[PDB]
């Protein structure tokens, strides 16, 4: 149920996922790009299901891949600026939700992007405290896949 | 080209696109259930363009409009945010163009948000000045279509 994933979001969890985002939104460009580069890296097997952006091995130098990335990011700022109201922190995510069941993404898929989002926490020293916060985010995405 | 309408936003243009964002941006789930039904009252024929979202003459009750609505208004938040460097605005532009030119959406159609966008503008006293910029604005996408 995502309403109950929502409901996992404590005033702790939420608290975390705020603090971490003022730093790794500042430069939706640069981490947007370094979190697809990083999926794409560790976890091969999804590249196919980009193929409408080209030659992603290309990184930052490809156009699509890059205003992808940076759309990416507008869409975890929109679910930040949602915490505050469950409704419409689900009917975001839902809507999220339907661009990638159409593109036969399942939840378990999904979730290979926790490996990524751990290491680009990582990299700007926000440790397993924070990962796991937006692990229980993107489970809410999950819940509706 | 996308870039040569980019590229022709002024610093008086990108001025007034931001002092009126930072109004009606203040309210993303407000503003953008009224830019959507206003879209709906005065140009019925697009309707059907949006059976996705169900009966979008519930407005703020329907859900998945909402969901729409608030998802659109961070297509213009990265915009704006991309607006003073226009290789950055024209990848994130093309990407939208793509969303809207696989439902064969015409750059004469996506115009049509321009009344809307006056309305909305008003509804705060952001005059002419402010419509046409961001019609200049909506041109760069129209450019893309
Ligand atoms: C933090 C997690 C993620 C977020 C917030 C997210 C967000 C987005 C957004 C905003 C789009 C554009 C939707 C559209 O315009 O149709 C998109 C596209 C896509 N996403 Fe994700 N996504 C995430 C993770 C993933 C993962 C892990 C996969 C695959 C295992 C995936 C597969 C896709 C695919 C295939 C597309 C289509 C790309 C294209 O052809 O343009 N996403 N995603
Ligand atoms: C300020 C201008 C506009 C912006 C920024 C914009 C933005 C968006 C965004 C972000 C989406 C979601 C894309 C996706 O997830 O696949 C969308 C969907 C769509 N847009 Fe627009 N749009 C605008 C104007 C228009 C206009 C004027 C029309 C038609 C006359 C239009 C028709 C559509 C349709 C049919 C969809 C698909 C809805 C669905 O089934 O989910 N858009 N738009």
């Amino acid at each position: 149920s995502v309403y109950d994933a929502a409901a996992q979001l404590t005033a702790d969890v939420k608290k975390d996922l705020r603090d971490s985002w003022k730093v790794i939104g500042s430069d939706k460009k640069g981490n947007g790009v370094a979190l697809m580069t990083t999926l794409f890296a560790d976890n091969q097997e999804t590249i196919g299901y980009f193929k409408r952006l080209g030659d992603v091995s290309q990184g930052m130098a490809n156009d699509k891949l890059r205003g992808h990335s940076i759309t990416l990011m507008y869409a975890l700022q929109n679910f930040i600026d949602q915490l505050d109201n469950p409704d419409d922190l689900v009917c975001v995510v839902e809507k999220f939700a339907v661009n990638h069941i159409t593109r036969k993404i399942s939840a378990a898929e999904f979730g290979k992007i926790n490996g990524p989002i751990k290491k680009v926490l990582a990299s700007k020293n926000f440790g397993d405290k924070y990962a796991n916060a937006w692990a229980k985010l993107v489970a809410v995405v999950q819940a509706a896949l």
